[PDB]
Order: structure tokens, then C-alpha cells, then sequence
């Protein structure tokens, strides 16, 4: 089928599989996987950072970080429609004891001044300020991207409080692809960087987390304690490699193929603003249909399309590596058809 | 001097005094504390309730008792339990809080309704709605009972408890003629102070139904609560339940009070928020922030507290008389020409 | 009744109660109360410590030492048969997320070789050992009396692994008296003490945690977190002074009450071990008798006598103010009476 | 290359689960629409005699996705006093879900099932509920020692009359069968959950899988979720466990028959062993009769060669896998044959 529900359902390329089988493997709980060593270097070395760790998921990614940036009763400020915030299984605090402070962002961009209030003064009623999380190509804002002056200024309030910085870059090359702004930079302003492997990346599982040296060797046990520390993980590892290295830009291909879609559908008669649409997503508004978003995605699995309804009246449409420009315009025939049934 | 800081340095009745009957309450045998929750449990229309040795630890063992760790919390954004109370929240329940904007305590029935998370992996579920009566943050201001009333419902619908944090609901009723019989039945749990308008030296309640109560209790051993003749503090606490509600009524005039005469010399207060024993002054109009002015009232016999870098907050209560409300009005007026 | 189930029970003195009436008082939460802080003053300088916090229990004075010393996922090692493991409801796991780390021990003694051996090495499987805990006059084994050379040798080692340790000494004060140390001695060798002022010292309510600055005042945030955080407390701590500065030495009553109760008991024929009585507690064994513990618990108490099972052959007897030679006298009459019953 | 016996963790995949990886049908997890992950867990529910199953990157996190499942804050968990989830796992079991343990020593892994009962606690203000019992099979700090079916059923009735759940920490499980003769799904029977592992003696590079009724699997998923373990075309990994599950099992004897020579043959030589007490793949071994500590051992068998794990100043433990053949272990024998003229 066309599956535009998220870039997580990306597969393995052809090359990606054949490392997998002649990857080199060692048992990573004693630091004996080569290919689980260099992917770490590797990402080190892109990020501009001393050192990195290989988790299973975004989600332990963001989480290890929390649990090395904190101490139990601390506050984390964050964005108020952030993904550890939402969609993270209030991980946070039963994980390290925390508690988010949101704070509304535009697009996911959050004021600096709010952030700056938001931060706690010292007082024995108070928690501890210690970290402030940033989201990078912003999820539920639609993809968008955080501006690199907004991330600077967040950065010079925090050294000034001596508070940690963590970006959850799970769509970190994404934000770079449309900014322009290499990821060393956006990373230059933060403590730590979670990016992830298996989405738009193609790698069937995990992401990873760089940083410094002590933070590393933090998260490293605490991914022993959530239960992320594997074995032979190298053949995961050998795909995690090639997302790194060769899958960052034809994301460019994503963001052409989302923008393309959006005229499209507009042009069609659907309700979309193909101006807000920055990377791979655009968000679809069902308002003028005769049905809502879940009878509407109901029709397009029937006709061949799986997309999302993230609320009553709206549908997330995301493009990758496994949906071409063909299949963009085989949907947009759907589309079509589906929009003289019901409008 | 005239202490504006909060009800809570409210010091001990002559009566409260001398009444300060006990036993081990780990055994519950305490016979002071005993009839001190029976009286609470009566007078909220509860099945049972339990002394703590402070309003946070009542609304942490509520908060224990609600909920299973990962949940979620839905609460007001300027509420006491995400402000003031240390995160415990995160560290004792391993619970979110859920923030919600709210008009002076009161959150939208209709964004509680949003903010209740569906069924779904990603998601912690929704086990606890809080509402804090007699909003401390926005002025000490009155939570409308349909408010409540609505929330209620919503809880009822989504099989979601409700907890009122009612610090000060005595304020609250005597404010809005409610009585805190009425407050309870939309609610869960309860948790009151004894040790601010109604000045125990220490101390407050929770109440609710006969299980949550005992569950609340066994978190309050584990949080360090369960105390033994803690009926030394209960006869004061019985006292200040059964005696000291109405005068309340002294503390809310004479916030008025101050109030009016403050708009009246030029500080940018509202005398018409101004409902119970709480008084917003903003510092936007002065030479000085919050922080700077708090510094200069103390340096003249006046004590307050800044709740932000622009806003202070004076409260008042038993050991505040009118008289000192007079002299400390000299008091501002005096400031009012310096850093105004 | 005739209570022996434990010296909690003890009410307060008439001295006490005028105190409590006359209490000076103030807004702990602000420091302001004058009695509270004359209160931890005392404390602080009889225990040879520079800082002092009151609090509602011994649980919460354990509780928030276990949290001032620890980070999350660490371990405390603890006697076998200790207080903290056993009565204190789980709470050092939920509160400070730490894994107790049990060692066996010879009447509260853990032997310094086997504390040594329980430390963790360096590997990231195991949790880092950042506290040892000895409670003084130990309860469990019958109110023994921990050597002060036991606690010396674990002072050295938790030195040299830079571990903290904490005392429980909710009864140390009965350790001191039948031993000679003074409880500035034991507190030399260690970081922190907790001691009680609610059982054998009489006060109605509270005890302290002694120790250094920095630890006291992460500590009372602590306490802050808990609800430990009261308003003014002098109240109580009038009775608490009260209960340090004048009630100490009358301890001697109980240890020599407790010592004339075993006596008798074996006289009787009861499983007693009047050599192992230094403090205020017994321990009868119901071995020879045709009842269980529980069982003769309610035959006990059906004759007007209190005490605690502590197994199925085993009941404790605690002495204190409020069991006079009077009535141990009375209750070895009834003792003798269902020793011709049981026996 | 070196001869390592440190654990049976350091298998690698076989040419047929290099082969399966590469090509496997993947789908997004988290959908629940990896086809190789759901054939997985059925084949692994269907093993152990369970409704439902849940793959998780390591044992670690299925023992404590488990212990989260099955508890409470506040709660206690009585387990051997030597087991892996006390003593190997992080304190997770404190920090995740705010649970104490409760150790009762056993005998050779075993607890005795009065012990157990006495641990449980009653009723009262001052204790923690007791909600789960963990037994480890084929206990791994006694030597790879195997639990008693009857030890496991005892639990199992003392625990329903309490109302106690019991969670099997069967990493090394099929070895434990092995030996025993005893089927997986009995052993499973007397437990509400199992946690067995893929990557150890079973060859797998990644991954456990967790065992248990429908409902409780679905808690122990957002558990999962929790703690990270939510992956997404884990398809990868789950077609070496399905090789694993299915044609990796019997060889186990292959292992077993290995360590029981290597102990027959090290008792021989001089050694303090005890052939005895070698059932499946671990040989422990004490210095007492040797001039040097456990760690100076294990630093002169690298330096010949042999790899080795000291499990304390008088213990190494040995662990033979499908990676030491018979071939080095007589290799790795004839050095510790010689070791022992250097150090007796
Ligand atoms: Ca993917
Ligand atoms: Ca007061
Ligand atoms: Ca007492
Ligand atoms: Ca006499
Ligand atoms: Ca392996
Ligand atoms: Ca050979
Ligand atoms: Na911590
Ligand atoms: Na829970």
C-alpha cells in the first residue's frame, strides 16, 4: 500500500540488508562489537561531540539523557507539545523522578523569555532546574522547523544558569536539509543530541545519543538499567552506519515530494496549507468533508492510502524513502477520486 | 511587626494553649486524634480522615493514594501542588502533572475535558483531576462552585478522581456562602489546613471514603508522617476547626481593607478581586521590582513575600489586627513617595 | 493495662506539658521558629555535628538521610534485621530509588569484612555503594548494644571507598547509657544520626538527623518534599528539648527494670536470657510453652499485660517511664500464673 | 583467537541467522506490524504453553517489564538471594518501578518454599505488600544450577493461596530442560510469567521474550514502551530468534556434555571443582589449593589464551557455549594443566 502514516515505517535498503548479514559482531555489553563502536564514532564525530551511545528507540534516547542530566525531584523545562512531554509514557517521572515544565513555543520554538521565567529560582519549595529540552523539526506543530537564533539564545540563558541543554533531534537532519544549518551547529548549543536512525534514515532500529564523555558513560548505564544494554547489536549497528553516512541527503527527496503532495491536494479541493508545509509532513484538515478524519482514513485504506487521523478533524500525511514520486501521484489520483465522493 | 507574609505564622489561641488526651496514633490509639478526624470526616460529609503534619504531605498522600506511577495528573498551571510543593509529585508517585490554564483557578471544564489522555500506548493514563479552592496564586481567589460541579461530572464520565485542594476552603465558604459539605461531595478527597487561618500551630486533614483513607495512611507511614501522641497537636487542631472558622470573616475585611486603601494612595492593586484574605500588589508602577520593594517594606516593620519578579503577595490573618493594617497603610503610604 | 509493646508508648511529663503551653514559637518554614532552633542547636552540639534538622518520625529521619546521601539507583548496605528494611514500609526504594543491600550481622554487629565485601566494584551491572547503615541498639536482635570498635572499623572502610554512614540511632541514647560511650563518640565515626525523642526520652512527637551542613540542608529540602515541613513546630520541640537535656539519664530505671523482669522470668521457668539484657528490652522465647507466640500474646493480654509478637516464637518486652517497678512486679504475677497455665 | 569461556553471551549468529536477518519481512513494531516479531511471539507464547508473548531487546528489560507489570510502589519482591535481577540488573527494580527486594537464600538456587512462605509479609501499616516471587531456573551464581520442578510448584500454591504472582527468570531456560527433561511449558505452568532469553546458549545476537497471559503481556508492552524498548522493523532480530527457539535448543547438550568434561577433566588435574554439581553449561571453580586470587588467575589464563570471569576472589566461573568447541576445550585443559604446576 501507499503508507503515508509516518517515516517510521521506512525499510532497509538493499545495501543496508546486505551489511546486516556480514556485519561484524561482539558482545556490546563488553564494548566488543566493532560495527556498535564505529557507528558510535561515527556519530560522534558528525555531531561535533567526545562520544556517543547506540540505544533501541528515540524514546530511551531522550530518557538515558534525562536520567544524566538529572537528579530525582528536578524540573526539565520543555516545550508544551513536545514529543518527551506527550508521547513518551510519562517516562520522566517514573524513570528519574522529574517533572516537565511546559512552556507553549510557536511552531516548537519556545520564547526565550518564557524559558528564562520558567526556570526556578532557589528556593527549599522549589525543584531544581536542571535541563531544558528543545525538539528540532518539531512533531506536532507539523514538521516544523526551530529556528537556529532561537536555539542560540536558549543556549546562552541556560549556560548563564548553569542549567544542561538536550535537543531531541529525532528529525535533526530534517531541520537541517530545510535550514540549511549543519547539525554541528545546532549541536554546538546543547549538552546533549538524541537522533534517531529509523525514521526518515531508513534503519530498522534505534537512534543515538552524543555528548560528552562523563554524560556518555551516564546514559550507558542507565540504557543498563532500562534494559538497553544488547549483546551482539553490530547488525544493527551496520545499518546504522548507512543511515548516518548515505540516507541524509535524499531527504531533500522527502521535503519535495510532501510539498509537491500539499499543491496537489490543495489544488484538489482539501483542505491544506502547502506554506506550512517545511520538511516531510503535511497536516489535512477534513472539515469541508462529508465525513470525519477517521471515516476519512477508513476510505483511503479501502482505496490503497494508510495515513493517521491525530484528532477528529485532522490527518497527518508523511513523506520518506518508501513512498516515490510515483506513489505520490498514484495517491493523488485517490485523492481525487475520494474528494468527488466526499466533499 | 506587621507580618503580611501568609496565614500560616498565625500563632496559637490562648485556649489552643491549654487545651495542648493522647496515645501512640501509630497504634491508633491516640484518643485526640481520633475525635479530630472523626470531626473532619463529619464536617466535609466524608467517611473517614486522616492528620497529617502538613498540607503538603495531605496532598501527596492524596496524590499517593489516587494514583499507580506513570499516571497523569491534571491540574491548574498556578496551582500549589506543581509550584510549591518540591516535585514530589514526580519523586513520591512517579506521576505527570498535566498543567491546565486556568481563570483564577478556575480551568475550562472543557480543556479538562481535552487534556484527559485517550487509550493508548504512548499515553500515561489519567487517574487524578486537582482543583485548589481559594486559588492561592491568583489572589486567594474563590473557585465558583459550578466550576466544580462540572469537573465533577467530567471526572464521573472518564472514571477519574477528584481531589480539592482546600488549603483554604473555609476562606472559600465564608466567602461564597458554600458549605464545605457542598465543596466535598463533588470531590473525591479533600485535603484542608489547620495551620494557617484557622491557627494550629500544625497540621492538616484529608478526607474521603473509608479505603482511600487507608491507603492515604499507609503512604503516610512510608512518607515519614505517622507520628505518636500527635493529640498534643490535635487538641489545638479541633479548636481551630471548631472555633476559629467564622472569624475568618475579620481577615477578608481587612484585606478589603488594605486593598482599597492602597489603590486609594496610587499601588496598582484590584480591590474588587480582592475576596478572601489575599491582596495582589504589582510593581510595574514603582522605581523598584517585587524583590526590591519586599526589601524595603521589611526595612520599615512591613514583611511580605514576592510571588514573581513584579507581583508581591500580602495576606492576612488573627495576628494581623486593623490597627496594624492602619500602620502599615502609614507604612506604604510613606513607601509610595519614595519609589513610586 | 500494663504496656510492655514498646517504649513509644511513654506520655508526656508534666514539665513537658507546661513547656508545650509556653512554647515559644514561629514559622519553621522560615526558620523562625526559636524553640525548633534551639532545639537542633542542642542537638547538633551534643552529637559533636555542626548541623541538626527535627522532624514528625524516625522514618522520616531515616528517609530524608537516605535521600540527602543518594542518587537514584544506588545501594545502602544495611543489617540483615535492621529497621530501615524491615519497618520503614519500602520507602527507600520509592522515595530515593535505592536497593537495600542486607548483611548479615551478630547482635547488630556486621561483621567489617562482610560490610567490606558487600561494596560494589566498579561494573556497569551494579549499582554504585554510596551508604552503609548501623542502627545503635539494635532492636530486632533484642536491643543490643552495637561495639563502638564495630563501628570504627566500618568508619575506616567507608573512608576509604568514600562512602557516607548514617546511625539509626533511634535508641542511642540506651546504647550510651549501658555502654559509657558518649553519643558524640558513635557520631565521631559516622555522617550522619538519627535519634529518637518519642520513645524512651518521652516527647510526644519527632526526632533528629544530625550531621554536617551541606547534608542537613539537602536533607530538610527533603523533609520539605516529604511534608515534613511543619509551621510552628516549637511546640513539640519544648517537649523535645525537654526530653534531651533532662531525660537521658533515667534510662538507667528502664535498663535495671528490664534486667529485674528477665531475672524473674527465668526464676519462673520462662525461655528468657537475662545475659543478653543491657538495654530496656526482653526477649522471651514461648519454646517450652503448650502456645504459640500470637497465642500467648492474647493470653497475655487478656490478663492485663501488652506486648508485641515479634515470631512465632518469639515476643518482645520493652520497658520505659511509663511501666514502673509496680507494675513489672504485677505483671510477673500474671507471668507466673500462665506459666502454670502454658508451661 | 582466545578461548573464551567468560559467557554464553558471546555467541554469534549462525550462517543461517546472518542469512534470515538480512532478507527478514519487517513491518513498524510499534503498529504491530512486523510479521517476523508476531510470528516470534507466537512461537514463543506457544512454547512455553501462554496466550501472548513480548520480544524485548534484552533480559533485562523483560525481567523488569515484568516486576513493573506485576507490582506496585511500594511493593515487595521476595527473590533468591543471589539472583541475577538483585544483583546483575542496576537496581533497576528500585529506580523502575520502586519495588524492594526481598532476598531468601536458597540452596543451589533453590528457596525453600518455607522460607518463601515466611517472607511474605502480613498486613500491617509498617510493611510493604509482597506481590511477586522470582525464581531464576538454571540459577546462574550456583553454577548453572537447575531448579526442581516440585521447588517451582510448592512456590506456585504457597503464592495462590496468597495471591502472589510468580515470575520465572528463565534466561537460561531451555538449558534447565535440557537437563532436566522437563518441557518448557511445565515449568511455565506454575508461573504467571517467564522471561527466557534468545541471545545466550540460543545463539541469537539480540533479544528476550517475556511469556504470560494476554493481559498481563499488554501492560508489560507499555512497560516496553516506557523504558525504550519499543523498536521498529525488529523484524531483523526476531527471524535469528525463530532459528533460535527452533533449531538451536537440542545442541544445548552439546554444552553441557562440553562443561561436564571440562569439570571431570579440571577435577582431575587438581583443581577445587565438583563435577557433581555441573549439570549444564558452568564449571565454578575455587583457588583455595592455588598461590594466587581469583583475579590473578583470570590474568594468567588470558595471558595463555583463556578467557574467564572471576565471580569473587575465590570464584571463576566457566560457561561453555556453541562457540567452544570440544577441540578448545581440551585446549583450554591442557593450559590449565599447566597453569596449575605454576600455581599449586
Ligand atoms: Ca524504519
Ligand atoms: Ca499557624
Ligand atoms: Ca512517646
Ligand atoms: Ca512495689
Ligand atoms: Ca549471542
Ligand atoms: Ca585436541
Ligand atoms: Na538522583
Ligand atoms: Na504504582
Amino acid at each position: 500500500m501507499i503508507d503515508l502514516r509516518s517515516d517510521t515505517v521506512t525499510k532497509p535498503t538493499e545495501e543496508m540488508r546486505k551489511a546486516m548479514a556480514q556485519a561484524e559482531v561482539g558482545d556490546d555489553v563488553y564494548g566488543e562489537d566493532p560495527t556498535i563502536n564505529e557507528l558510535e564514532r561515527l556519530a560522534a564525530e558528525t555531531f561535533g561531540k567526545e562520544a556517543a551511545l547506540f540505544v533501541p528507540s528515540g524514546t530511551m534516547g531522550n530518557q538515558v539523557s534525562i536520567m544524566a542530566h538529572t537528579q530525582r525531584g528536578d524540573e526539565v523545562i520543555l516545550e508544551a507539545d513536545s514529543h518527551i512531554f506527550w508521547y513518551e509514557v510519562g517516562a520522566m517521572a517514573v524513570l528519574s523522578g522529574v517533572m516537565p515544565h511546559p512552556v507553549p513555543g510557536k511552531n516548537g520554538a519556545m520564547d526565550p523569555d518564557d524559558v528564562r521565567k520558567a526556570i526556578r529560582p532557589r528556593n527549599i519549595h522549589f525543584p531544581r532546574t536542571s535541563l531544558i529540552a528543545i525538539e528540532n523539526t518539531h512533531n506536532r506543530s507539523g514538521g516544523r522547523v526551530v529556528p537556529l537564533e532561537n536555539i542560540k539564545e536558549i543556549c546562552t540563558i541556560a549556560k548563564e544558569h548553569g542549567i544542561n541543554v538536550h535537543i531531541d533531534g529525532a528529525r535533526i537532519f530534517n531541520a537541517s536539509i530545510a535550514s540549511g544549518v549543519p547539525v554541528k551547529e545546532y549541536a554546538g548549543y546543547a549538552d546533549s543530541v538524541m537522533f534517531c536512525l529509523s525514521k526518515g534514515l531508513c534503519a530498522p532500529v534505534g537512534s543515538v545519543v552524543v555528548g560528552d564523555r562523563d554524560f556518555i558513560e551516564r546514559a550507558r548505564k542507565a540504557r543498563k538499567m532500562l534494559g538497553g544494554g544488547m549483546r551482539q547489536a553490530g547488525v544493527l549497528a551496520a545499518a546504522g552506519i548507512i543511515a548516518l553516512t548515505k540516507m541524509v541527503d535524499r531527504l531533500k527527496e522527502d521535503h519535495e515530494n510532501a510539498r509537491f503532495l500539499a499543491l496537489k491536494l490543495k489544488e484538489i479541493g482539501y483542505s491544506v496549507n502547502p506554506e506550512d508545509v517545511k520538511t516531510n509532513m503535511v497536516i489535512l484538515r477534513t472539515d469541508n468533508l462529508k465525513v470525519n478524519a477517521h471515516g476519512f482514513i477508513e476510505a483511503l485504506r479501502n482505496s490503497g492510502v494508510l495515513a493517521n487521523a491525530v484528532s477528529d478533524t485532522e490527518i497527518r500525511l508523511v513523506t520518506h524513502k518508501d513512498v516515490s514520486r510515483n506513489d505520490i501521484e498514484e495517491a493523488l489520483n485517490i485523492f481525487e477520486k475520494l474528494f468527488r465522493k466526499f466533499s
